[PDB]
């Protein structure tokens, strides 16, 4: 016979107990029993995006047939898993696959309607040699074959809904992804099975945490399989930490460590080390951003409102409109924010809006529509956020952008979603959009003297109201205003540049000190109201990197010696003492 | 049993010491024990480059099993390599090989999970013509086999990531290339094994030299395999030098001899030092370009200052300004610098920047937005850099463009990067940027005498300071002065062309010489104050070759005559003596 | 034709065989660089296509061979011209 | 037939990746096909036509020389083509 060859018995395996005792799913199984008890077209196909457990539905049906919870037309059935891969094995000759398939069909006709077939990956049945649909297809029509498909919706619309007769043979039992409490019940049955597997124990707050956070963070896989993967690798981690040298109980700290190994996101709560960071988040950000207190207050309040569960699950973490003097640390607050937010000065997406001066540049930023040249790789913003969900976007110099781009940002800052050219949505609810401009720079550099921050923000917000449309400036979470710098802040910037210079040259091997008079000459040589601290940057770079490295590479200076940077009338001389 | 017939044990070999104690890769073995102790996804397939010892990871796993360095789920587990040889041999009949693998899987089902299978070349078992692999998918589906695979990433993404059951019965183990010191420790253990084997000796500075020379040069083979090949074939070379016509230690000079005898062929004197390589870089730059050492040594000084690394590595390497006469050797200097510096002449990007004056022209030097014209061409300025990661960019006629292109160039000299129209990062921090103009063409062509390199440099530096941006000369490391040609350049280039012509005629069988007066006539027929060498090229070609090839195909010239290229009254004739 | 390879592939992976191979780089790149049990039993010996003068000496030995065969005479300028014209023209 | 005459007639119409193919030709004389191997082009006369200097020559070939005409139409083709392509020509003769 061929049923022993090519078909696997499920009801024997559910009778031995070698399957998942899946909990729930009763409405899909009731619809499958509706379809399997018809007269013609007895052919359900289970359509779901992967991971929703369609194999689990058919095996739960097999378990109900064994236990006897089925109507009086399914008692005694044998559910058989046909293998479409195991039939195209030796078919290298002519008419050899047809021998196997018709042997299977004659055996299933000889069984006299007591066998429910189950073709997992039903899209494989289309091409297996015309060829493989076109032998089953009258048996699927006349209802004598009680086939049960199990497919994915993308594969269904690609393979089967192009072939119309095979599409009308089957019946769609549309399977949705289960909820989080349903996933909890699933993981309770599997908690019994896993605690009998590893000889470990599992705690139910870890189960509800794993299911909820796996719905929250991993949007790539689907529930419940990603949750089961979390639970099982947590169990294996505990099982190896038993014999790597002491628990037997899995808690959600282990789930957080496993999920950090998966995706890297700060899933863990306050461990009283990053909480001391977050309570002094302002004092943290003043290690790199000296002064500019109001916006540091606002942005650290935005992150502290995000981490505390007070974050709105529709809007992003925060929109921001940076104004003020041109170029002081817009970029420095942004890069230090990316540093103390997730990693470093590299997990940001900078988009210079001065490039975006026409509408086809807006086509660049969103993406090309179908039937156009750059359709196949999408836009620039939305591809960047699909790469980097947990990031900070820096739209830089938004005043040079054509005002239509603010409509893209209307969508962005309304609901955290933006649809690119290829017809897909991007979630912005894990980003911090920050937009910089200079639409009040002369006014803020002039009338800052003894005018408070509130009325200054009011007046420059009126200016921006004359600039933009009211629709967009309603969407801004908080406009903040940078104030102009002072000379002690210039001294602080010079101290930070001397610290990184001493770090680089101590990694090189030198020990260099400086006089305070040289720092005063740098503060003289590095400021204007119209540019700010980039004159200080180029002044430090010219007056240090050019003469001192020339003195070092002249075979003159020795590593290890104290190199006191003495001053000159116009320059900086170095000594070996 | 077929366990002794079609499986090869590895635990017996490590028990009897018939394997090799592979050092390192602790994290991968730990994650493999994580994956092998689950209930789902229980089959890790090792994924890495060819020649990285994934089978060595399995051997170290089996050594930890035998020695007892495994958790309490692997003590008592055997590791059996499935014999691809006799099995893939026996694939003649439809029932001969199938019976073999059937009996093998019946034996593995009889072992009841107590025995772990090993399979190498997993894609070969998947693609074999249930031909081979879906004979095992009814076992790996039902969970009666806990085997471990090994394949390359391309075969895993094509043959396994495409499939549906096969994608989920397997797990990724992402092995990469080992580090330098890991290779050092592995080669120390193999030094012990080889000095016990070949009865020769191996030097440990020769080991770290072999690792460095292997990682720098051999690109196809990877670590550890190329280093092991160097060490052991050098040991065989020392063994042959015992019976050559003494020595027992494998020294680093022997490693350099093996490296030269392989397909890399370096000079070992080139691999002695980097500063001697800088001095020979200078000397070979004074070979293809004859005379005029000032700008060449200035570029050499700038290159040594960049390779000293005392400046910012967030900027590109080179920033010069070749001025004066156009096309007389700026191209040749760029080709010689790119040749002797990194690899060859193809590290050049010669772009006439007089083209990009319109707005969409500026869009084409970054790339067209998605859905539009020049998108598939690329950005024309970054596309040559992405393919040439260590290039020398030659911007010709940079002053004849739009000022925002100069802003883009300042962004290049600032950040060392530029995002193209296709939406990715293009790094510029390893290239040599050279821009040219003609502000000092006649300033040098009329004042070649009585003015040295420094005063002409200060004069044309004042000229460029009057003409161009202040930020333009801020970012140039040295505004150099490219030299006008002398007559020794003319004589050198003309004699090189005569050398290749005399080589081709000697291959035909003609020995021809030239008088000095004919070289004077060529120098007068080739020289012009704006072009120089290439009118000399076409003048040499015409005035020599065309009457000569008229005469050779006239039956006039016979090989075996002293042929001096004498002169006419004002022309050049070939005579026979 | 088990036939000739996959019985000798156990001789690879059993520590007995001392074989020497030779093939085209085409079938090397297409058939030999793929197999797993065939990698760590072999080693690339890149045979160089010979130079001019080595070809000249080989042709002088075979000049003796062919003058013994055809009962004609072969000139050595014709040999060096044959090797040079073959290298210059035929690809 | 390795000794032949190849007329790539009116080459300016085609797509610029074909000019990448011909850069391979003029660089080496060997060209990889789809099967994989390479074919020697070092005995053929690869001739190309165009008309990219049409109105330029029908305007200015009168009362001008021949050399600066070649220079000016070389500038026109430098607007059209790539500089490596006009670099790797033996000689661009202009009608
Ligand atoms: N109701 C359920 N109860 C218990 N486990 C379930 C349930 N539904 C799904 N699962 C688990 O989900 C995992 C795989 O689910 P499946 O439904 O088999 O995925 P799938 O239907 O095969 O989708 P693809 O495309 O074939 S991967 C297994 O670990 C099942 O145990
Ligand atoms: N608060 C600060 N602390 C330390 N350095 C800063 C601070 N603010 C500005 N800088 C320096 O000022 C410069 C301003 O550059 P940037 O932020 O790009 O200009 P813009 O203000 O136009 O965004 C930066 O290069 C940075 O090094
Ligand atoms: N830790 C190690 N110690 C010694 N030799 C090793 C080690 N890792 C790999 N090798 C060498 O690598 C070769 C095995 O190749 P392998 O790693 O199985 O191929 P792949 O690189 O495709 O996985 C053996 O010759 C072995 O000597």
């Amino acid at each position: 016979q061929a049923l022993k060859k090519y078909t696997i018995d499920l009801t024997e395996r559910a009778e031995q107990g070698k399957l998942d005792p899946v909990i729930g799913r009763d409405e899909e199984i009731r619809r499958t029993i509706q379809v399997l008890q018809r007269r013609t077209k007895n052919n359900p196909v289970l359509i779901g995006e992967p991971g929703v457990g369609k194999t689990a539905i058919v095996e739960g049906l097999a378990q109900r047939i064994i236990n006897g919870e089925v109507p009086e037309g399914l008692k005694g059935r044998r559910v058989l898993a046909l293998d479409m891969g195991a039939l195209v094995a030796g078919a290298k000759y002519r008419g050899e696959f047809e021998e196997r398939l018709k042997g299977v069909l004659n055996d299933l006709a000889k069984q006299e309607g007591n066998v429910i077939l189950f073709i997992d990956a039903l899209h494989t049945m289309v091409g297996a040699g015309m060829d493989a649909g076109n032998m089953l297809k009258p048996a699927l029509a006349r209802g004598e074959l009680h086939c049960v498909g199990a497919t994915t919706l993308d594969e269904y619309r690609q393979y089967i809904e192009k072939d119309a007769a095979l599409e009308r043979r089957f019946q769609k039992v549309f399977v949705a992804e289960p909820s989080v409490e349903d996933t909890i019940a699933i993981l309770r049955g599997l908690k019994e099975r896993y605690e009998l597997h590893h000889h470990v124990q599992i705690t139910d707050p870890a189960i509800v945490a794993a299911a909820t956070l796996s719905h929250r963070y991993i949007a790539d896989r689907q529930l419940p399989d990603k949750a089961i993967d979390l639970i099982d690798e947590a169990a294996s981690s505990i099982r190896m930490q038993i014999d790597s040298k002491l628990r037997n109980k899995v808690t959600d700290a282990e789930i957080a460590e496993v999920l950090a190994r998966w995706t890297g996101i700060p899933v863990s709560r306050m461990m009283e080390s990053e909480r001391e960071k977050l309570l002094r988040m302002e004092q943290e950000l003043h290690h790199r951003v000296i002064g500019q207190n109001e916006a540091v207050d606002a942005v650290s309040n935005a992150i502290r409102r995000s981490r505390a569960g007070l974050a709105d699950p529709n809007r992003p973490i925060g929109s921001f409109l940076f104004l003020g003097p041109t170029g002081v640390g817009k970029t420095e607050l942004c890069k230090a924010l990316a540093n103390f937010m997730f990693d470093s000065d590299e997990a940001m997406v900078r988009i210079d809006m001065s490039e975006f001066m026409e509408k086809h540049s807006v086509s660049r930023l969103v993406g090309a529509p179908p039937g156009y040249v750059g359709y196949e790789e999408g836009g620039y913003l939305t591809e960047a956020v699909r790469r980097r969900p947990y990031s900070v976007i820096l739209l830089d110099a938004v005043e040079k952008a054509h005002p239509d781009v603010f409509n893209i940002l209307l969508q962005v800052l309304d609901d955290g979603r933006l649809t690119d050219g290829q017809g897909r949505t991007v979630d912005f609810r894990n980003t911090v959009v920050i937009m910089t401009s200079n639409l009040g720079s002369d006014l803020i550099q002039e009338r800052f003297g003894e005018l408070d921050y509130a009325h200054m923000k009011e007046l420059v917000l009126g200016v921006v109201s004359h600039n933009f449309r009211p629709e967009f400036i309603n969407r801004i979470d908080e406009v903040v205003v940078f104030h102009p710098l002072g000379e002690q802040h210039i001294a602080s910037i010079a101290q930070i540049q001397l610290k990184r210079l001493y770090k680089r040259l101590e990694e090189r091997g030198y020990e260099i000190h400086i006089s305070d008079e040289a720092l005063k000459l740098l503060s003289e040589n590095g400021y204007d109201p119209v540019y700010g601290a980039r004159p200080l940057k180029r002044a430090i770079q010219q007056q240090i990197e050019n003469p001192l490295a020339q003195q070092i590479l002249s075979g003159e200076l020795v590593p290890g010696k104290v190199i006191r940077l003495e001053v000159n009338e116009d320059r900086i001389v170095a000594v070996q003492h």
